[PDB]
């Protein structure tokens, strides 16, 4: 239907703006700290901390496959990186530090974000 394509197109464009989005994070993580899943070789008991594990890599895999239906969705995601780290990690480590740093200059670029999908109308 008419209807349908339409709505694609709609998830489309929002597909593309959080491509921006990741991007735009994605550099505030200048040391790559967040860019891949923890290895489950290098941290064998990882899943008995941490039940819902996420990275970079992993959120840009879910967007190309256009599986952020919304803003909220992909927030969801970003915070799990953030806050996993912060769990793990005790705060006299650079893990913690960085998603610390990672955390407040995302906010900058997230409160633009929400604003811009709202005004052009994305979800």
């Amino acid at each position: 239907s008419m209807e349908q394509v339409a709505m694609e197109l709609r998830l489309t464009e929002l597909t593309r703006l959080l491509r921006s989005v990741l991007d735009q994070l994605q550099d505030k993580d200048p040391a790559r700290i967040f860019a891949q899943p923890v290895s489950l070789k290098e941290v064998p008991d990882y899943l008995d901390h941490i039940k819902h594990p996420m990275d970079f890599a992993t959120m840009r895999k879910r967007l190309e496959a256009q599986g952020y239906k919304n803003l909220h969705e992909f927030e969801e995601d970003f915070d799990l990186i953030i806050d996993n780290c912060m769990k793990y990690n005790a705060r006299d480590t650079v893990f913690y530090r960085a998603a610390v740093r990672l955390r407040d200059q995302g906010g900058v670029v997230l409160r633009q974000a929400r604003r811009e999908v709202d005004s052009i109308g994305l979800e």
